[PDB]
């Protein structure tokens, strides 16, 4: 129903599993904002658990690296019950989606948004669409965005993408993302790396 | 160009095609044909009976369109992009093409004809920053067929936009061109699972 495959577990890169970065940029915290995309209870319970707490570890890391470093951390959220008007397309693909209702919309508590982290409403694969993201990049003057979340060769690499071609510089966090199959989240770090963001993993951030 | 020498390999046909998950069908009352980025610059790095092949294909579906009112879309980079306009493109991809017609016009087999919609392309979506959404809406137009290159990169990410604004893309399996077999069937596999109806030019035609 969920178009949500089961999701076969497997274990996330590291450092010496990503791809060569074709660009050439680096984090830099009065610049950039953590993009925690879709992180919510309904994306993440296909996951399994080990692979689940992995990734939500890594991004919680990388959230408590940027709260100490300033970085503004952005939320992505579904905010549920979408009509089929809202819905479009995405029925096609993926039913009517999750609920408005906080066992599927609220963000995991591992990764709990805390006061003034910008909370994003998620509506396409692209966090930037119909969201007000661009615009807080703009307002607080940081091109560059960190991505951890779900799912890797979803929303997360189309917002990389969308990120990219808005001269936003991506950084594809690859252990603090997770996806349908190791085969796509590879192929989500083949495809950002090669085309639009940095690759790298949670211990190259923090 | 940051484009890799392309790997020839056949296209695909119906049955080699991934399984569509949606259950579209090209209206010619509602469709519009993107022919995405065909400028010999972007062609020109494919080997040349891939690419008339491809281009073939992008001709004879133009033709359908025309025969049947879908208006037609190219895509074209204004070229000699400033750095204003390049942005990060320049990181992956250099300079890019130049504004000389060698490079940037629409190859002659695909001639646009008086009519045809002149979009230009910025970034890897064919909405970005152009006016193809502005003008679906005002023809009441809400199908995509999508031709052109590169499959896996603006073909795509095109078709990941027109579906993320509700509109509905066809991927024409075998009137696009990619940097490899792997990229393509990448890219129908994208697609297919993900935002838009893969079909060859047979099934438009
Ligand atoms: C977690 C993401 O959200 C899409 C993917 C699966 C299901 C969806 C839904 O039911 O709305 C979302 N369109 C992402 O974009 O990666
Ligand atoms: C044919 C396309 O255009 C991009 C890809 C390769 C090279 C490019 C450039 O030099 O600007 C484009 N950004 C496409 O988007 O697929
Ligand atoms: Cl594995
Ligand atoms: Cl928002
Ligand atoms: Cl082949
Ligand atoms: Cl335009």
């Amino acid at each position: 129903m969920t178009g949500i495959p089961s999701i076969v577990p497997y274990a996330l890169p590291t450092s010496r599993d990503l791809p060569a970065n074709l660009a050439q940029w680096h984090i830099d915290p009065e610049r950039a904002v953590l993009l925690v995309h879709a992180m919510q209870r309904y994306f993440l319970r296909p996951l399994p658990d080990a692979l689940r707490d992995q990734v939500v570890g890594n991004a919680a890391r990388i959230r408590q690296w940027a709260a100490d470093n300033g970085v503004p951390v952005a939320y992505t959220a579904q905010p549920g019950s979408m009509n089929e008007e809202q819905r479009g397309l995405l029925k096609d693909f993926w039913g009517p989606g999750m609920k408005a209702s906080p066992t599927d919309r609220e963000v995991v508590d591992a990764l709990a948004p805390q006061p003034g982290d910008w909370l994003l409403t998620k509506w396409r694969y692209s966090a930037f669409f119909n969201s007000d993201l661009l615009q807080r990049l703009h307002a607080s003057g940081r091109d560059q965005l960190i991505l951890c979340g779900v799912y890797a060769h979803v929303g997360v690499l189309i917002s990389s993408v969308d990120a990219y071609s808005n001269d936003i510089q991506p950084f594809l966090v690859a252990d603090a993302i997770a996806d349908f199959s190791k085969e796509h989240h590879w192929m989500a770090m083949e495809y950002a790396a090669s085309r639009c963001a940095m690759v790298i993993t949670t211990d190259e951030v923090v």
